[PDB]
């Protein structure tokens, strides 16, 4: 019961939307290579470096400064499989509201209790009756262990009848992870960061927030360069904001311009 | 006393008051808001824009237009920066939204021949909001202005008082129910997007029915158009409200204070060549 | 209790159920493929119906949809639905010995999306009080083939129909819809009845379901057509066959009582007398 | 150096077609009201800003502006000074192409050319071949040497050689104010000015007049007939809807089945 259900190689993409739905909380095991690892913490590491005890560090815009975000990790299957039974059949498309490196580096102050979702009173007050909206995917780019204070989630937490009550620490199961190993939660489920007692190691993670079309990303990628979208598939274009979306409430589009395709209209391929 | 219709609104008449009108009735009628000078350029300005969208198998009974920031420098300074939209915008999302944006800015023509509208809620296209009925949040704010005269003749838009706040919106009540709502000049009509209305037949052979509506959301709601074609050197006459309200600012939500729809956690219309 | 019940039947008992009832369900009228010729035909005319240059929704779906002047419009109605055997071998018997020639007065597609209201109880020849007032002991005017272009079900609101209201004696009483059976319908079935039937359209529960109708409202020789179809482009015209031309108007017509004809020019065949062959 | 020669409140049509004829260009103060400057800009402004750089371009103005469909085309300088200018074998002109021309920050200098050069027959017989294009350049706007101002070189169109444009140092700026006017002839050398200025945009409106024997450039045809019904017969004339009557084919010439065409296609006599 208090345990956090892991999803390994042979696990579908039904059961992992399925875990999700029932527990709000689930563990890809490895998801990305570690050599897929390397070269996301290569190409982020020099953008990290033009950033007393260490602090926490982070970093967004991630379309703009990593190559294997841009292509692997926004066109990844298994996350937009994740993403389309997520938000289900009334919702039909989606797009990325948050890109993030995070950084708890030694002597890191633990996290209280929350839900992400907070940052929308409006839905945050219908509690576990609310709609799908932040699908969080939570990459380990290094490892997650009890000591360097990896995050615990509340399993059951998305579907409390009242989102004032954040629950305690005894709880919340730590999501022990390896590298490029993933985790899956809800913005309704209840999470917290760790205390990282080792004062020589670094925790990292790699955050993809996704949102329902029809609320405002967290992220505006209008400053991308023109030539890194033009690189980009027409999905990960659609991810940052750069194309129409098609909701199936309104299936002939919503973020138009002219009630045309946004991107034919700012001269990016049909 | 006997007979109850939309309320109107009158220049010794506070925005308070017509927000009050608002959530008790979900529609407010403001008299005059427009001088006639700014009806008239308002109308120049969009006429060669119409006629070169429609010049050219079809009869034209309905004409719309959208993308107004870009075409009108009325719209671009003058309503854009209006003050009565912005105290009303300010008192229907209220506290714990804190900051909004435009959706959709459209001009709509309904000449003769066109044809009556279904009852209906603009906001039945966010189905999980639509689904709460009246305990939903403030989503859309419709503001309706008058281009041209509204009579029931030529189809003035009909409205259900208190239906923004009926428990269950599949039930879109009946014509029966329905007050027409007659504006002379660049008078206005403010809605909510869960008030049941319907724009009317057109009977009259001669006359056409021209108005310009703008519909607000809340900082999170995504809005219906995108603004990234309007050229910069039309986006850096505006003043910085109005580029807010197109998308080119960051909004500042009471609920998340630091700020939204950010470039790298920092202002955008900044992070993208504009003034600080 | 309307007769679902032209399997089989020649055209006369189509007439005698039609005089019997008022309303009469032909199943198998169209082939499922003369169906989708129209239904591929009709999209885009449908699509850009009252703003041919936007796609006419700003977040406002268009339920209720109407469209007329069909022979400038579509092929297969121009030719297939104008020249249909069946529908003439109706006409004929419905007229009768004292009418003679008859005419096309309305042809229209009609759509009902989800959210549709019910319709009022009517019938249509009300539009001519001179003759509504004759309730039942009037002459035969309407003759509606209603062509269902989707499936007809008691959810998207299929046609509601009274039996034997055609014959009653004051047509001030138009019934009450617990004397309404409902029509169902498949794709290629019709339902005909007269100007003087009670019948309403339903009410659409499902909320995407969109119900879809082709209507043939045929007249006496006498009586004026609703539409007019001169502004049809003369290849057009000239690619029908002589009789769909004068259902639309384009040649004139020979009524038993006047026989040397009607709707002349200069007391001369019409066509003939605008460019049309003999 | 030579100057332009300025004229008006009190200089007679005469004085200018002479002024014309002498230098190829002249400048009309105060031809324009203030109140007329500021009618032809507002009738404007909406047009240009649906046309779709700062620069501008924009024709068929009867159709799109109440002012320049009565006030200009009837104005009686400028007919005085086209009658004067085409003078006995000509008799008739009209209007080959009314435009508003506007030039914002950022604008190059141009190229020192003839307008002419766009009929190579005509252009060949240099200072020698007939008057043809007779262009007023009204300013909607201040016409500083800052924003671009058009300068022009005094009697080139008296030149024997067309092939030789000049050199910039003869040229001379056209400084006005507003409403004022500058009339040049298609064989006179000028250029467009560079506007340096990052705030400010020219605005001009021009009027290029042909005789009677030459192609307008713009058609009219499609303006719509109640605006051509509302035009005086002389304004109907200059945009093509009557007959012209040169003094060479007295009977007529643009008609229509031998008889006068603005009759002919239904409007007064
Ligand atoms: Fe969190
Ligand atoms: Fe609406
Ligand atoms: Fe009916
Ligand atoms: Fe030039």
């Amino acid at each position: 019961t208090s345990a956090i259900r892991h999803a390994n190689k042979a696990t579908s993409s039904d059961e992992i939307v399925q875990i999700l739905e029932e527990d709000g909380v689930v563990i890809v095991e490895s998801f990305l290579s570690s050599d897929l690892v390397q070269k996301l913490n290569d190409e982020l590491d020099p953008h990290l470096a033009a950033l007393h005890p260490v602090t926490t560090k982070q970093m967004n815009d991630l379309p703009a400064r990593s190559q294997t975000f841009r292509q692997d990790l926004l066109n990844n299957t298994l996350i937009h499989k994740v993403c389309e039974g997520f938000y289900g059949p009334t919702v039909g498309d989606y797009w990325m509201s948050h890109g993030g490196v995070l950084e708890r580096g030694p002597g890191t102050p633990i996290q209280s209790l929350h839900r992400d979702e907070a940052v929308f009173p409006a839905i945050h007050s219908l509690s576990g009756s609310g709609p799908p909206v932040m699908l969080h995917f939570f990459i380990a780019l290094s490892d997650f262990t009890a000591e360097n204070g990896a995050t615990q989630f509340i399993p059951g937490s998305h579907k409390w009848a009242d989102f004032n009550d954040n629950g305690t620490r005894d709880q919340a199961v730590t999501a022990i992870l390896k590298a490029g190993e993933m985790v899956i939660f809800t913005g309704k489920t209840v999470h917290c960061g760790g205390a990282n007692s080792t004062k020589d190691s670094v925790r990292r993670a790699l955050g993809m927030n996704f949102h329902p079309w029809y609320v405002t990303p967290y992220e505006n990628f209008y400053n991308t360069p023109r030539e890194v979208v033009e690189s980009m598939t027409p999905l990960a274009q659609r991810m940052i904001g750069w194309r129409t979306l098609h909701p199936h409430s309104h299936s002939f589009g919503w973020w138009l311009i002219r009630n045309a395709e946004a991107g034919q209209a700012l001269g990016l391929k049909p």
